[PDB]
């Protein structure tokens, strides 16, 4: 290895030895196809097995991707566009007439009555994939917070509407960037345009081309990869020690396919998606279509307010290991760096990035010719030693690779 990489590798092993992280999978690939950096550290749980050992994280270990699923669903959405089933600026009301019928929540009275209102303008597939449709996640928006407390989402059952699709919009399309259930809608777009449930689409149109056999929504129907699945671990906010996280169990996710989250896979298979997109090999997506994913999709006003929002909310930190304050846009699939994160030393301008709940982070850097993947199974998102370790990971392999 190189000097910076052996120091980073030691930084990781000390975090496993000193109980800071349970484990991590770390992977980096070149566009030229001759960088194959993949290391594994520590365990896939904090729970000791029947053997009284910690079973190790490994490159094929099935892992909860959480919101890192959104990238996969962006590909499925764009795959449908390539095939002339949809168009980016086609109104969604053909394939999503239930979304298109939803109103926008304007606010409340002094009496406390909810003011619903007809949407101004039409929602498009491009809006969904850039989080500019105008819908938010309930627990983020103060209007949706109260709307939920009033109990108006309880009637979704009656009309057969799915819980995650139930909330009304908080704004019009093209007004704001707002993080929401857009890929859950995009997933529905894909299903009804193609006539297949997401899971069969994923298998046929993403796993098969790349030779993947450990990527699925239905983890319960795969006993072989369920037997060696990673566990979730949570970091205590009090003492900073890590404990077993059994929150998934009590939630009962339970065989329900949606495009925003839900997919389990090995880190190796997820890097295979990042790798294909980087080298323009056409197995998932037409190179011209990939070019679009890295194009700033946001209008100047929208990107200005998206930066304001992200810069003003460090407790969420969408741009994980990147500088807390940084000029970004959004392409189709993730956040785009509108500038070099640190001259030639780190991610270059035009690089695409998004992450996942258990501190999963991916990035693709066309201009630098690199793509990296930092894979953890540790909550909450925006964890400091995960963020820090990832930061030292990227810096190290960018350094080794590009000069000398």
């Amino acid at each position: 290895a190189a000097d910076p990489v052996v120091l980073m590798e030691t930084a990781f092993r000390k975090a496993v030895k000193s109980r800071q992280i349970p484990g991590a999978v770390i992977m980096a690939r070149d566009a030229s196809g001759n960088l194959n950096y993949t290391r594994c550290f520590g365990a896939r749980t904090v729970r000791r097995d029947e053997n009284n050992q910690l079973p190790p994280l490994q490159v094929d270990t099935p892992c909860r991707l959480a919101s890192a699923t959104k990238l996969l669903t962006t590909i499925m959405a764009l795959q449908c566009m390539e095939r002339g089933l949809v168009d980016l600026d086609e109104t969604v009301d053909r394939l999503l007439p239930d979304l298109s019928a939803m109103p926008v929540l304007e606010g409340f009275d002094d009496a406390g009555n909810a003011r619903l209102r007809e949407r101004r303008g039409k929602i498009t597939l491009r809006h969904l994939l850039t989080h500019t449709s105008g819908l938010s996640y309930v627990f983020l928006h103060p209007l949706l917070r109260e709307y939920m407390a009033q109990g108006h989402l309880q009637s979704a059952e009656k009309f057969g509407i799915q819980s995650r699709l139930a909330p009304p919009a908080v704004n019009d399309p093209g007004a704001e960037w707002i993080y929401g259930a857009n890929l859950d809608w995009a997933g529905k777009l894909v299903e009804r345009a193609t006539g297949l449930d997401l899971e069969q689409y994923l298998q046929e149109n993403i796993c098969a081309p790349l030779g993947i056999t450990d990527m699925t929504f239905k983890l319960q129907q795969r006993p072989d990869m369920l037997a060696r699945r990673a566990d979730q671990t949570h970091r205590n906010s009090a003492d900073g020690r890590l404990r077993y996280d059994d929150s998934v169990y009590f939630r009962a996710d339970g065989e329900e396919c949606f495009g925003g989250q839900g997919v389990f896979s090995g880190p190796g298979s997820y890097m295979k998606v990042l790798h294909s997109l980087l080298k323009r090999d056409g197995l998932l997506l037409q190179p011209q279509t990939v070019d679009l994913m890295f194009q700033p999709a946001l209008e100047p006003r929208l990107e200005e307010q998206m930066n304001q929002h992200m810069d003003a909310s460090p407790h969420i930190n969408y741009g994980g290991p990147m500088p807390m304050v940084l000029r970004r846009s959004f392409g189709l699939g993730g956040i785009i760096a509108l500038e070099d994160l640190d001259g030639e030393n780190w991610r270059r301008k035009g690089s695409l990035t998004f992450g996942g709940g258990p501190n999963i982070v991916w990035q693709i850097d066309p201009k630098a010719g690199l793509c990296t993947l930092a894979f953890f199974q540790l909550e909450p998102w925006n964890d400091p030693v995960c963020r820090d370790l990832t930061r030292t990971f990227e810096h190290a392999i960018y350094a080794q690779y590009q000069q000398g």
